[PDB]
């Protein structure tokens, strides 16, 4: 069967999900999952996620979408997005010189297990091209030179609108990006990042949280913004460590915590589940 | 503010998430929040709950019942329930000889972490007087004879029937209660026992766990009933263990595992988050 | 630098660890890792696991394990074993139908997650040529005919023993090894299985647990052994599962929970961080 | 029976291992735990905690601790320390207007998860008189004026000196100490606070926290010192949180995080299971 998505979010108000519920039930569709939250009782924002089966989910979408839209959308100001379980969201994965994210990501995609269409990876070293290549999957290797930063970043950008790329996925991608790349990819560009308690900025952390005797180490998945602020979070974990482990040690610990962490906010942000507001996000599991 | 709950169950057909939302908002209330369950996309079971606000919940009550009843229960061959958080359902637990699971229940209730109104301890054990009576709550000791169990029961019930007993908590009661006891708190009696991997029918089962060198204690919360069969789990849980536990660390390893589950399930009970349903639960957290 | 591993299993007596590491110490090695466990206080059996660095572990080792042979082993009458993270473990990976357990172990191994040198994967079916080739490993068909299954086993030994194979691992392999078979392969034949609270025995697991109403999903990894008994069980895990998860997704976690659980133990035996002692066994991580 | 520890700290050497456990085997005695840790290979800091028991711990302690100091300890130039569990530490807690860390350490210490001997309780507040007094522990208010906050340390002290206070816990104390107070502590201070990813420095943590849109929430428990830098962390953990819970809610899973990581460094600390070597912490648990 077919599984429509219907993401939501709107000032909280009385009456969204009746109206919402009793619009699906009155096209005939059978709701297979609700879930919804409100930042604030009254006031605040609303957020809703229904996943839904129906009859010809096929030139019965535009009709579909006009009717939620002057019917309920407009009522109620909403923010939504109708999405389709058989769509396959065209990705990309930019990764420098680690290695851990994008096998991670292959792999799972390999097995099935993120519903993706991987176009091809791009990388500012050549490094992963023999691996990646043996998934049948295009490798670009694109020189980030200095100062050379412009020129580099066109290619990237012609590469991705030529592929149609829905999707972008840092994999420990080394480069910054300039605000005008991330201006094109509004909340569809996924990063990952190491994360500490305390939080340590500096050269080498995996030596500074060893150097202060840290017993955790934390992953952070985000929607990247040209903001001058980290994007709305996606997903955060941490790998308990001890005095037994060494830079070593904490160094392969958290890069499984990393590829772990990633793959899951990709997986979400795939199957529909991520809605964000303001800097932060609604994660329906 | 006064929050209402609706706890619904009943065949799924499509619709009634739109009904219920519907009549909601015709009354003017407002969902703070809303989680729903279908065993089957098309036939199976419905569950759904769903926590709302309004004005005046009070001689407003009946009233909101009644019409619900109407409008909407009869509509749908609906099983549900209206409860309120201000309701403090009266309970009792009947304890034997361990102590851990009666002490975490004790102590969580007094720094008001259980929303309950513990009524009486009863024990076939004189043992625990001491301390429940520190908590300003009624210790009565009622012995279970030999063959005279009988004897025992009539007490029991007339004392928790005297109380307004809503839900019974078994802390770790080790006598066996006859299925007409039973019959008199249907879905009201919960209970904790322990749990393996492999099961382990014996004598001493936390030396045959140590025996077979399990790498995990589990622990299992369920309603008890009349019928044959273990009635619905509520909630399971496990903790791990190593070459490294003796005997003596697993059962004090277990202990802790079993207060804990058994707190959760009695807490999420009087949450009104457990539909029931055959001989399983939904569990809305 | 070579990494020595010491492994010791022996009457419980004083002075063992005295003994044990006045010995390294005299023949100049430098302990990186020392573990050991008692079962009893008074009498029981002693376990150990020294992992140390040495100079010259080159034809210094003959000479290593004579004298340990004769001043400290004969002595306390330990079963021992002194193993060298270099020696890559020559293993085999059984398979049939399901090929979750057996991609795990092929990528793992792949990524260096798996010390071992995977020598071939033998299947009572052909589904898995294709992918377990693509990793530069052979592939064997042996197919398991009712009535002939005696001469299945014969030709899977021939296979083992021409590849000299150290450790057996049954990727949810679905035939039966007959106790001919488990008794060539001591305590080196590592297997996968379901396991839940309550267990179940009858057709379709994740079938009568969905029924049961479980929250919980447990996996089992364990030793081979000739007996009517399971082995010495290896590792143990669960996944929490719900009403949300369905009997589809309840077995998709059940296989991710499998992968997982198994390729832990393998990497435990890998590591030579197992000891057996009777039907239960110590882990050293 | 009576449980010898036997902590021990100093620079890596080969032999260190032989020389205590043989010494322990020629003075009788009978290791039952033994766990030792290396900061590096070759050179840095060595580690180990013993746990072993012996005939007559009586007056032969002190001739233990001479002949151990001779033989051993001035050799390998070791910080060490000898104690026995049935010392039970005199402790004392400090706290401010919060109650879930103290109450948590009440009760665990009434019901003996904790091995101490709680002296007394000391708050700038008089607000939890009542109930530490419930617990047969005597409660000592010390205000804190802002210009007078000398004199309230020197008569803290007071109390504390007067009572033999070993270790002193802040359970959310919420004043200043002075590092002269500090300093007549060290290493036995342990203290509990938030954490989050990314940190926060200002008014409110669960509120710039629900506000970044975090995932997790952190606690640490660590040792307190004079210097500007946190002293060694002893203990970190984690509490996932997302949409579903509110600021209130966020605030309640964070006291619950905290008590109970606090309660853990504490009885880590009292079992002897902590050594500090610079500003971190060995933890052999």
């Amino acid at each position: 069967m077919e599984e429509a998505r219907l993401l939501v979010t709107c000032p909280d108000r009385p009456g969204i999900v009746a109206a919402v519920s009793g619009f699906l039930y009155a096209h005939g569709a059978n709701i297979t999952d609700l879930q919804q939250h409100s930042t604030d009782p009254e006031g605040g924002t609303f957020f809703m996620r229904v996943a839904f089966t129906a009859s010809h989910l096929d030139l019965a979408r535009p009709a579909l979408e006009r009717a939620f839209q002057e019917v309920v959308a407009s009522r109620f100001q909403m923010q939504w997005r109708l999405a389709y379980a058989s769509e396959r969201k065209r990705t990309a994965i930019l990764v420098s010189k680690p290695a851990h994210a994008l096998l991670e990501l292959l792999w799972r995609y390999r097995v099935g297990e993120l519903p993706m269409e991987l176009r091809l990876v791009i990388s500012n070293h050549p490094d992963h091209r023999e691996e990646v290549e043996r998934f049948g999957i295009p490798y670009h290797h694109v020189p980030v030179e200095k100062g050379r930063k412009e020129e580099a970043e066109e290619r990237i950008l012609a590469l991705l609108e030529a592929e149609g790329v829905e999707l972008v996925v840092l994999a420990r991608y080394m480069q910054i990006l300039s605000p005008g790349f991330v201006e094109r990819f509004p909340m569809r560009i996924i990063n990952i990042h190491h994360s500490f308690l305390p939080a340590f900025a500096g050269a080498d952390p995996y030596r500074q949280a060893y150097e202060r005797g840290v017993k955790l180490i934390g992953a952070t998945a985000h929607y990247v913004t040209e903001e001058l602020d980290q994007g709305p979070i996606i997903e955060q974990d941490v790998v308990r460590v001890s005095h037994r482990h060494s830079v070593r040690e904490m160094k392969r610990l958290g890069r499984e915590l990393e590829r772990t962490v990633l793959a899951r906010a990709v997986r979400w942000h795939l199957e529909d589940r991520i809605l964000v507001h303001e800097n932060r996000t609604v994660v329906f599991v």
